[PDB]
């Protein structure tokens, strides 16, 4: 509805043009929750900002058993639309507090998801998120984690997981993405590319499972970026075009600031280029 379709040439052109960026950023809404809107009483308790809240129709519902109130199933996380308004492409969550650790893996576990992507340090000046995966094995509520091996990248580390419950393991890969500024975005999108690019591998080799999940610390910023490049680069890939205003404004619908400054927005735009001189000639 809010729309600006991008082709290969109009997108490479668009770079050199941040003031054009920052007023088409500016012009779309941030959808964030009226607190009223959420009635769950107490769940500011699990939330990292106050004022970043899941959007309750999109909201990632916990499933624990033999709990009576709202409160058990509320994460600060929503599931996000992918390419062609695919259901839980995406989970956006926030950094998990130290009281909100078990709820997440309860997510991840419940979910199926295969993917964690985590952008930020777990301190940046303050506390932006908790350290919430073990070295070689922990419980967290009913799930086990298991870290089965890390693997070294230039620009990431990963741990490769299982969790367990029961009978029954699930595989998950966790990408740690550290050296995103504080305030700033990265010079370079090539090292995020990078990322969505091997987190793009492991979703297609990871058919009919969940949600990737993909979290920074307030789980609209950086999130959003991830999301939004990821999605896009999937428009660049299929249709030769972009709409990143468009994708930007789905992803608010889904949680609300999704890709939080315009900053962010021009830098989920140097990604798309990036990855556009990487496609094959027009045609
Ligand atoms: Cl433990």
């Amino acid at each position: 509805i809010p729309s600006r379709i991008l082709t290969r040439s109009q997108l490479r052109d668009v770079v050199a043009s941040s003031h054009l960026l920052q007023s088409e950023f500016m012009e779309i809404p941030m959808n964030f929750v009226d607190p009223k809107e959420i009635d769950i009483p107490r769940h500011g308790t699990k939330n990292r900002y106050k004022t970043i809240l899941p959007n309750p129709l999109s909201r990632v519902c916990l499933r624990p058993k033999n709990v009576t109130d709202s409160l058990s199933t509320y994460i600060n996380a929503n599931y996000i639309r992918g390419y062609s308004g695919k259901e839980k492409a995406f989970i956006a969550t926030q950094g998990p507090m130290i009281n909100t650790v078990d709820d997440f893996w309860q997510m991840v576990w419940q979910e199926d998801s295969p993917v964690i992507v985590m952008i930020t340090k777990l301190k940046e000046k303050n506390e932006k998120c908790v350290l919430y995966w073990p070295e070689k094995r922990g419980i967290y509520g009913k799930v086990e984690v298991l870290v089965i091996s890390v693997n070294e990248c230039d620009n990431y580390t990963i741990r490769n997981l299982v969790l367990k419950q029961g009978s029954h393991t699930q595989h998950v890969k966790h990408y740690w993405y550290t050296s995103w500024p504080d305030h700033k975005t990265p010079d370079s999108a090539q090292p995020l590319l990078q990322l969505m690019l091997d987190v793009e591998e492991d979703r297609l080799a990871s058919q009919g499972r969940g949600p990737v999940v993909v979290h920074c610390s307030a789980g609209i910023g950086r999130t959003g970026c991830f999301i939004a490049t990821s999605i896009g680069c999937q428009q660049l890939k299929e249709e030769g075009v972009v709409d990143a205003l468009s994708i930007v404004c789905q992803l608010r619908m889904d949680r609300g600031g999704m890709v939080q400054t315009s900053e962010q927005y021009e830098f989920v735009h140097h990604a798309l280029c990036l990855y556009e001189s990487r496609l094959s000639a027009e045609t």
